[PDB]
């Protein structure tokens, strides 16, 4: 109809209720489910769907051998109905590639897929299910993007990309697209020293992205974008409640403009809702691996370097595998506010479970409630032994 | 379009004709059919569909082992086209949880799924395929609901929930929802002493629910709701034709306001159409287990404590497994009256057939005819031996 | 929109071109294809689909054992996209039963399914995907119907049923339905002595049905219906080119009002287009079994007792299995005339191929061309050996 | 809505970006994927889809044995969503046959399938999913057509057919259809000496077809059609960069009106975009077999007999199997020009990989970019060893 505009603020998050879960690996043990990773959730005005990067093979198929690898010519961004698994028969390919993002602007959807060898990748921007724009690698070192949904405001849908090293300074750019065409792009600015896989959401005409400093920081870099002025700033979450993984143990004081040191060259896609006292951070429970998952209310996390949790909710037990996590919201729901939501990728297989030769995942997602709901834990649920 | 209003009375039930049957277990022996239980049927203005609580695995899948258990994080309310089986590829997830209800109000559908551990469950009310309201457990003991469709009148869709013990007095509430938001709730009143899994239908602006007294009664509690005044009453079916299971043998006189004693702490979801002389009761044939199924015309059952059958029809032979049964009607059909319909859950597997490690079911449903039709029996039809 | 009216005459049939083929048994050897029989084809104003009576099991499934039997509680009328196979995932159940018919009147579709034990069957008439009318068995001996599409004219859709013996006189009725309700019914009249499985088509406000005299005739009975006056007549195809199976060898002179003797108590559903010189008959090649299939132009077959073929076309080689055949046309196509079409059921399995324990079929269908096209033969194509 | 008219010229081709890839053989190793060959891509105003000639069996099915053969009664033109594989459950049959073409005219689609024995084939033209016209074989020697999409302009959709020898002069015709009816047909004229499988595209009211001279030429014949005057001309691509396969090595000078000699009686469906300096040719890398695939910019190829490449892009490595290739464009995209696109058929199985008894393929397709994008290679990706 008309372009959606971020006119509401966030609903108060007092707890998280279950939204979707596909139990993909469980079901896929005996049905035609595609091997995936790097999933996310994204809504259209009339439907919300699961998204992920297929590996071009089923979990039980012999070609599932080797799916731990990230970039091949057999990957593609696919979407399928909420809470269903990604099967060969219900998955809709949005585009071909090994890195992506996607978002609906109110009129139609923009999907971006990047493909290519490490030194010659290229992004192709799709709008209304048609290829419209292409961007060639600028640093010739794995051009890559969010791996979660982008956000639009009056037709402008900014997207963060990084090209260059993952263990040293790199070339991050913020592209502002409208109808799949480039309106403008900026280099990254602010104090964030390295950006990877930004998780974004929008409220009151401002887009907030919590990303991953793969180089030095265990605290998360944040990129706040103004989609009208088409400008942005960058810093880190000030809070000592560190949310990357692997990471050191929490200090009593965090860092606002530098990576918090302790772990180099590694991390995990993650997210947060930074909204004054209505601030919640997601993180793996384990400081060593992608194990477990919890949400912690840390009032003023973004700007208070001594902020510690005041409430929390466990999502996945530390005795269960987790993985990537990102934000999305249904900007077309009824009501006066935007209900924050997120998904957690539950990785199964390699490298942690090497008795199988594949790597895949299932998805669990939650959204906020103004009630103070009881909590449950949501594991993947598959028994690796069955796949042997 | 506009909210549907219960303006018609029931059509005269002179017999039952076959409506739908999915032969799920038969077909699922060699195809991707999800393991389910607690099924039901529910209509939209333009389509009637089968519903059930999937177990997040196929019947032939190795994860089918253990599906006798009721509540896990892998369950979800799913719906699929009438008479098809619930397959991985045609099942649409309505929400995540191990207890549910769903109904269309004329404009759109409301689905409710409850999930959580025993002492911390929570219900989330979905409307127009979006999460709108959440209710936390009030007795901290398996918050649960109907397991069959709710009914709406002018936007108000009442739903009965129970929280607390299943073998002692509990906390039952009647929630009146409109567009997924709570208009009001009451505590249970009347003479029913315990309520579980209400089966409901509506006619002439009154909603009747036949439920399950799991604690002491073998006769069924009935909750009649006024969706305009948003008030209700409760009693038991007066008739000596006892309809719960397990149950004692039929007496010559029933009880109108107390459970009929003889069997404690057990039962089965069931239903009835209470309409003066046009009154029909459904019950398993066996007084000991969920075996067989029949419909009996017992004029004035609800209010006559000596009422005995005047006509009847066998649905499932006592030499075949049955299970839950509930009511639904197509409130958007043509004609001057509402055609009563019901479904019977045909449980296969555990606990009665323990040579297999799973528990699932198929569905058979009938609707009334003003003709006096010949009868046939409708078993599940699968040979357990094939699954060994 | 508005009720379709049979306003056109038939196009001239100079040959037959391929229309649809699903290769169901071939494909089903390694995919989830339902076991079927008694197929047909039927069009809506915007789509033409294949129809058949599923057996409630896949061909490879263990429950495929025993599918030679005709009537069970696991059968249902299903429809699926043209030329696809009937799979568990694309088949749409129209109703439950072991005998059926279906037709679109221009506004919506009427489907009829009969179910029940031999002495207590009942038909239920569905309209707009809802149950509307029910008819109980009148002779208590396998109430049954066409097994191919019915035809409508201005809302009136006549259907022929038979109840009673298949090897002696029986009670055949012509029901005239409108919006799924009975407008009127007649007993069979005319000289046909026994009617089974009528194949019908309509042109210029007249409905012609070529049926099966299972009792004594090897020539085919024809029922011509006037859907406006709601009256009909009956006779046999006068032609010596006998078209039932099994049958005696062709004589030089046929019979116009009596069964042509030679074979008792057996036959096969078949059809014909009786249109003066534009008359074509379909028949198995073998006079002994359902083997092969050909179309023969026999000018004035219906009324000329010495009529012999003037042109012909082989459809299935006598070295391939055939089966039922029936008529249908797309009454919503463009043009000034109705293009005659038919389907041939290609039965595989029992009783002729007893190395397998199942019985199923695939479908091939053709429509007429005003060209004189070259011919090909269209067998099922599956290798039974593969199923062993 | 209204007939589409070829009003735009081609966009400048500076490189090729990935458009679609289905990884069919990879996925099909463990899922219900139909065996195919002779694929292509074609768009409707609201969707672009993959097309191919199914073999009426799955790749893992036992009937996959023998699929190297071209013409059987089990083949059919099917279409399925972009980048999905052709599965039994998502494939839509357009018509039955072993040779085809298809195109949307702006209002609806025309599909043509030819079937029959070698000496008696017949084409049937479908429009709006209905059979409208039939053409009988004129040379009685494998009537055949494009195997890729046709193009329309103001309702007129020309199609090239050939009937007669594949190793000697034959009878090629250009049919001009409108709404599936024949407006006119011509015999082939110009200097092309033999035509097979034309690959076409349209721009500025002119349709260009690059075909295959199976008889003597290693250079490609080109047929330029005027869909308004309904006339055409024919010649060969003048360029010494030879693009058929097998073929001799490139000379320094090509031939404009005669086949370039060196290889007789063989070839492969291929294509090109002839547009002055914006001219790009596709060809297998190997001069001996269907191995590898590249795009070469050869300014003025069609008319300059000494034209050699000025830029290029590898699509498939010479160490990977390729096959047929053809053109298509999305004539309903936004923008001022038509973005050239093509697909390459990646044949797997027989005859080159005879350890398996089948022959099938997957599809990769690209479209042009005005950017100068980095290149990647796109192989089928399946491991034959897994199928053993
Ligand atoms: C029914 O449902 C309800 C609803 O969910 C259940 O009630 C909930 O219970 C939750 C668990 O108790 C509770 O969550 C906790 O909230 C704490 C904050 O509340 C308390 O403090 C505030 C502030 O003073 C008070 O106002 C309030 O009244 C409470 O006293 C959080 O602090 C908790 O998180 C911390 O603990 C968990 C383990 O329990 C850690 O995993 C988590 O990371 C937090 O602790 C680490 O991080 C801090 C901060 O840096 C460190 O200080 C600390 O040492 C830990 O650090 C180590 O661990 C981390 C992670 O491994 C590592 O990185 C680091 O390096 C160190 O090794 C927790 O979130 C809910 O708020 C509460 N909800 C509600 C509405 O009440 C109820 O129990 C259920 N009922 C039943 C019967 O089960
Ligand atoms: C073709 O189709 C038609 C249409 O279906 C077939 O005709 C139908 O035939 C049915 C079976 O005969 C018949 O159903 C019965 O109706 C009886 C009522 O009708 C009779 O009584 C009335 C009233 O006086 C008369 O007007 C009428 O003319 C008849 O005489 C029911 O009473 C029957 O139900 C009872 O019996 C069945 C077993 O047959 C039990 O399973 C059932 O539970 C009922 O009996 C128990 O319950 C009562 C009540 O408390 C007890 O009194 C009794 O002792 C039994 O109790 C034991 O069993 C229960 C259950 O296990 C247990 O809980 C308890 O503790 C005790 O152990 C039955 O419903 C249809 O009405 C009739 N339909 C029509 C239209 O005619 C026709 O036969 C078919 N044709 C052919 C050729 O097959
Ligand atoms: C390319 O394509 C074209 C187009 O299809 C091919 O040309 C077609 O060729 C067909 C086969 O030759 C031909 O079909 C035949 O037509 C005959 C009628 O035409 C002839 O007679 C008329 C009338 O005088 C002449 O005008 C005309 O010019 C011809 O001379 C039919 O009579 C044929 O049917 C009979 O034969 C077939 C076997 O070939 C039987 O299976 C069939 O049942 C018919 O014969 C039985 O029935 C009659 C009638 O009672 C009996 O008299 C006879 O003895 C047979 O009876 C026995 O068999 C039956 C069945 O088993 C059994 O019940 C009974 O008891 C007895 O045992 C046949 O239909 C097409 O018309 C023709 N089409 C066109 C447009 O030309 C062309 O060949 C192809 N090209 C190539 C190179 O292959
Ligand atoms: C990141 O991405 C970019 C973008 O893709 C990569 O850059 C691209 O690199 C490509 C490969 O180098 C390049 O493609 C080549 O372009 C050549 C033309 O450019 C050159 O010449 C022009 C004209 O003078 C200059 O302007 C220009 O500056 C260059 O100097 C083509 O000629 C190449 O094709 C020929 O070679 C390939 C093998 O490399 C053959 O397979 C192909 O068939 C061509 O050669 C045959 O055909 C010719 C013509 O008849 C014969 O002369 C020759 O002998 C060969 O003939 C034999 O082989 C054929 C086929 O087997 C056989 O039939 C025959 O009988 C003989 O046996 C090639 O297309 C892109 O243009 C370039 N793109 C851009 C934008 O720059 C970059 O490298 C990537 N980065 C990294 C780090 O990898
Ligand atoms: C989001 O904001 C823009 C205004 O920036 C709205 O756009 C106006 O919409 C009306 C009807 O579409 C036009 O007549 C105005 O010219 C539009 N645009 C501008 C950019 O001035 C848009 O409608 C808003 N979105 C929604 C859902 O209300
Ligand atoms: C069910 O009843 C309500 C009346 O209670 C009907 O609502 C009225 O509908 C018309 C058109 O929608 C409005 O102009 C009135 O204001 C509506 N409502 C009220 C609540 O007064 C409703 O239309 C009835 N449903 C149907 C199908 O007729
Ligand atoms: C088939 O015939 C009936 C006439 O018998 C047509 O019905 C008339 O249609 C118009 C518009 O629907 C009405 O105003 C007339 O009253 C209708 N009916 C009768 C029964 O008189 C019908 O429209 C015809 N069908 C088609 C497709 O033209
Ligand atoms: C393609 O060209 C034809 C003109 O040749 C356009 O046809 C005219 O369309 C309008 C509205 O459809 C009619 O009133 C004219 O009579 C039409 N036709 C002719 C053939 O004169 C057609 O609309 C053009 N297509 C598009 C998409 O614009
Ligand atoms: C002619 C109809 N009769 C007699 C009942 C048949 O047995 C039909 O025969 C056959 C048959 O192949 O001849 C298949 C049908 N499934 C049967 N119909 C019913 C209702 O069972
Ligand atoms: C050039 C067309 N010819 C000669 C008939 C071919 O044999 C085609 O070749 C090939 C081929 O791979 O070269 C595949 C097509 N399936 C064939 N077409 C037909 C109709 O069989
Ligand atoms: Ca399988
Ligand atoms: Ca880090
Ligand atoms: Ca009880
Ligand atoms: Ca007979
Ligand atoms: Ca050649």
């Amino acid at each position: 109809r008309d372009f959606n505009n971020l006119t509401k603020g966030l609903c108060t998050i007092n707890s998280w209720h279950i939204y979707g879960k596909d139990n993909a690996v469980r079901i896929g043990e005996d049905s035609d489910v595609l091997v995936t990773r790097e999933p996310y959730v994204s809504c259209d005005p009339d439907e919300c769907r699961f998204y992920a990067l297929s590996q071009g093979t089923t979990i039980r198929g012999k070609h599932s051998n080797g799916t731990i690898h990230d970039r091949s010519q057999y990957r593609a961004l696919i979407s399928w109905p909420l809470s269903s698994p990604p099967t060969v028969y219900n998955s809709r390919v949005e585009c071909i590639g090994w890195s992506s993002t996607s978002c609906h602007d109110g009129k139609t959807r923009m999907s971006i897929c990047i493909s290519g060898p490490n030194n010659n990748a290229s992004a192709v921007i799709w709008y209304n299910r048609r290829p419209v724009t292409e961007i060639n690698t600028w640093a010739r070192n794995i051009l890559r993007t969010q791996e979660s949904e982008c956000v639009c405001h009056n037709g402008v849908c900014p997207v963060v990309f990084t090209d260059g090293s993952a263990t040293g300074p790199a070339e991050t750019r913020i592209y502002y697209f409208k109808e799949g065409k480039i309106l403008k792009w900026e280099p990254l600015a602010g104090t964030a020293k390295h950006i990877e896989e930004c998780s974004c959401y929008g409220e009151r005409a401002e887009i907030t992205c919590t990303c991953r400093d793969n180089w030095q920081g265990s605290n998360r870099p944040v990129i706040r974008i103004d989609p009208v002025a088409m400008t942005h700033t960058s810093q880190y979450i000030c809070s000592p409640v560190l949310t990357d993984n692997p990471r050191p143990n929490d200090p009593t004081v965090g860092k606002c403009n530098d990576p918090y040191p302790g772990n180099n060259n590694n991390g995990v896609k993650g997210f947060s809702y930074l909204d004054g006292v209505n601030t919640w951070l997601g993180r793996t429970i384990s400081i060593a691996s992608r194990s477990g998952y919890e949400m912690l209310k840390v009032p003023n996390a973004l700007t208070d370097d001594k902020s510690k949790p005041t409430q929390g909710q466990t999502i996945v037990l530390n005795t269960d595998w987790s993985g990537y996590s990102g934000s999305f919201m249904d900007y077309w729901a009824e009501g006066e506010c935007y209900r924050a939501c997120f998904y957690v990728e539950l990785i199964r297989g390699r490298p942690k479970e090497d008795k199988v030769w594949w790597t895949s995942n299932s998805i669990v997602s939650m959204c906020s409630s103004t009630e103070f709901l009881g909590q449950w834990d949501w594991p993947d649920g598959a028994k690796i032994e069955y796949f042997l």
